[PDB]
């Protein structure tokens, strides 16, 4: 051993680490970690299997070998056998490997350190650290060690007196290096593409109907590297017609079940949307927890129901359709959700309307409705632009559709935010001049309204992805400000033109 790369001291978070099995309970304790400091007790394992993990793939590369080093303590009776696991999937191979890298026998009321050098494959990536025993028993661990053998030109420190400029990570892009130094470098806010969604949060198993359970492990990874390292993060999204399963709108909680009444849905959202909310708190206070989008894309794309029907979505599930439409029959759960929100979230916790076709007439008008109404209410704090647009300047989604659409919004009196920002070549249609003029003419429009009106604001501009290899979009419609070799394409270079240097700023402290 020589240098550290990760060590977790449960001082303020919960440092990546997870519940391994549905039922395990971990909680973070004052005092009564090692040498007098806060540990993380490991509770409710009913099974040797069930313990901690934490995916350390932002930390450790395959093929290097590291030295784990954890400090466990239990207060059973007698000697307790604790066993740290590796896992890690291979990238070639497509296959997942777990080994147990160190077994250590650990007597009751003593702090032990368990620990021992291990090298995952090359091709290794997902690399994770778990604790077990081989028993039900409760355990403490701390101290969770590994080791090995004014103003830059970078976007956030550009637009620090104007907006925070985001990107977004998911489980895959944890593991890029080269991702990892672009994050740290350029952005002061993430989006989890998937990973907060309701479909990656909620917990089937022993939920109620006014007790829904929620987990973080999916994004635990993602909130504890921007925890760490300044980033604020955009909570993404709390209602959603899309990724959510089925059994959270039925009686039974099951897919098949029959669906429920209004109240019973009414109890499920409010909770789910507490305990997510406290989830958060618990978990990863240290979090700058800036924006969340409550509501997403709530609103048709046909004019037909934004004319008679509210703007509502067709009831059902799939094929665009909305089971909050199908249990509401409306889109009066908008408000509701709203008001939940507005209940249990942080106070700098700003909420967003998110939606996309957002600069569409018909549906622009409809959004600005809502909106504004919410707004007034005291439910509202911006309207999120998702500005899944094309390179083109004319036409659909053209500079002149874009900006009449953030003037209409920042006209509310509210904040907007840009909020999944991608600019599609579409299929090699568009040049990447014309892309990198696409995001200049946003950028620019963006700093304009804050340095105009000026009452409401443009808080963040976020893309939806890292880069070119990484888009949702497809890489033939190579949408976003690094190409797949992560180099600066034509549009990063200018929109790193439009701030005066003599403007940039502590891109970790943005105004
Ligand atoms: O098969 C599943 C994929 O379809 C899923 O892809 C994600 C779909 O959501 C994408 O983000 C949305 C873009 O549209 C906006 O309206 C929403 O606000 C966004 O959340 C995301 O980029 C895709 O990765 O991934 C999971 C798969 O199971």
């Amino acid at each position: 051993a020589d240098y550290e790369v990760v060590h977790d001291t449960f001082e303020v978070n919960f440092d990546g680490w997870c519940n391994l099995g549905v039922d395990t309970y971990l909680t973070a304790v004052e005092n009564e970690g090692n040498n007098g400091t806060r540990g993380m007790m490991v509770i409710n394992r009913s099974s040797a299997s069930d313990g901690a993990y934490s995916e350390k793939g932002f930390y450790l590369d395959g093929g290097v070998e590291y030295k784990y080093s954890v400090f466990v303590k239990h207060n059973g009776t007698g000697t307790e056998t604790f066993k740290l696991s590796v896992s890690y999937l291979d990238s070639e191979t497509e296959e997942e490997n777990k080994e147990v890298i160190a077994t250590k026998d650990v007597v009751a009321g003593e702090w032990t350190e368990i620990s021992a050098k291990y090298k995952a494959p090359k091709t290794a990536v997902n690399i994770t650290l778990s604790i077990t025993t081989d028993s039900t028993v409760d355990f403490i661990f701390d101290d969770v060690t590994i080791t090995r053998k004014a103003a830059n030109a970078v976007l956030k420190d550009m637009y620090a007196n104007y907006f925070r400029v985001g990107s977004v990570l998911n489980s895959g892009t944890v593991n890029n290096s080269s991702i990892k130094a672009l994050i740290l470098r350029e952005f002061n806010s993430i989006t989890c593409e998937n990973e907060m969604k309701p479909d990656a949060t909620l917990v089937q198993s022993g939920s109620t109907n006014t007790n829904i359970r929620v987990s973080l492990n999916r994004a635990a990874s993602i909130l504890n590297f921007c925890a760490q390292n300044n980033i604020a993060v955009r909570g993404h999204t709390l209602v959603w017609h899309s990724q959510t399963p089925q059994w959270f709108f039925k009686d039974n909680f099951q897919d098949n079940g029959n669906w429920v009444s209004q109240s019973v849905m009414d109890q499920r959202l409010e909770s789910y949307i507490k305990n997510m909310f406290a989830e958060i708190q618990r978990q990863y206070p240290s979090l700058n927890l800036y924006a969340y989008d409550v509501v997403n894309a709530a609103v048709s794309d046909d004019a037909n129901r934004t004319r008679y029907y509210g703007g509502a979505r067709e009831p059902g599930y799939g094929n665009g359709r909305s089971p909050w439409v199908q249990i509401y029959g409306d889109n009066k759960f908008i408000e509701k959700a709203f008001t939940y929100a507005r209940k249990y979230a942080p106070a700098n916790c700003k909420l967003y309307y998110n939606d996309y076709n957002e600069y569409w007439d018909h549906k622009r008008d409809c959004i600005a409705s809502i909106c504004a109404n919410l707004y007034n209410k005291g439910l509202l704090d911006g309207v999120g632009m998702q500005s899944h647009i094309n390179a083109d300047m004319n036409g659909f989604s053209g500079i002149q559709n874009y900006k009449a659409a953030l003037q209409k919004y920042i006209n509310i009196g509210c904040d907007v935010q840009i909020t999944e920002l991608d600019i599609s070549t579409e299929n090699g249609k568009f040049s990447l001049q014309q892309q990198a003029d696409k995001y200049k003419a946003v950028f620019q429009a963006a700093v304009d309204i804050n340095r105009t009106s000026s009452k409401g604001k443009v808080t963040a501009v976020c893309v939806w992805g890292p880069n070119d290899a990484n888009t949702w979009l497809g890489s033939q419609n190579a949408p976003l400000l690094f190409n797949a070799n992560n180099q600066p394409k034509p549009a990063y270079n200018a929109v790193a033109s439009i701030i005066p240097q003599s403007e940039w700023g502590d891109g970790n402290n943005p105004a």
